[PDB]
């Protein structure tokens, strides 16, 4: 199990523009494409990502693309993040991944702020840290998502993947 394959399980494969569990326009491997209501805009968004006039559908090639270039931001993002980047480099490799996850899904942004929750990663508090985690809005609105990245993050193994 790795990082890519985590996220196609969490986030599935769509060849066409769909709303995600917030609603947005997405596409691909949960590739966000707008947060705005347009349909237009959503298209608009593709065509200038993928680089192409798309009528909104796009290959699996094209999936892929996007995917690697999102799991490569997100790496870097926690990397650049002041905050992000010592717990990243206290972790092992499996909660490494569930980190990663988080980013991107939620953002830079939105994971630097599970300050408590970060700072027990810091210290090694699993467990601590997992019921930490499941005190948000995150846990509760994507319950069995947010599930999976705990158990992760709780055990150091891919059990929940697997």
């Amino acid at each position: 199990m790795n990082i890519f394959e985590m996220l196609r399980i969490d986030e599935g494969l769509r060849l066409k523009i769909y709303k995600d569990c917030e609603g947005y326009y997405t596409i691909g491997i949960g590739h966000l494409l707008t947060k705005s209501p347009s349909l237009n805009a959503a298209k608009s968004e593709l065509d200038k990502a993928i680089g192409r006039n798309t009528n909104g559908v796009i290959t699996k090639d094209e999936a892929e693309k996007l995917f690697n270039q999102d799991v490569d931001a997100a790496v870097r993002g926690i990397l650049r993040n002041a905050k992000l980047k010592p717990v990243y480099d206290s972790l092992d490799a499996v909660r490494r991944a569930a980190l990663i996850n988080m980013v991107f899904q939620m953002g830079e942004t939105g994971v630097a702020g599970f300050t408590n929750s970060l700072r027990m990663l810091q210290q090694c508090r699993w467990d601590e840290a997992a019921v930490n985690l499941a005190k948000s809005r995150w846990y509760n609105q994507t319950p069995n998502r947010a599930k999976r990245v705990i158990t992760t993050f709780r055990t150091g193994t891919w059990d929940a993947y697997k």
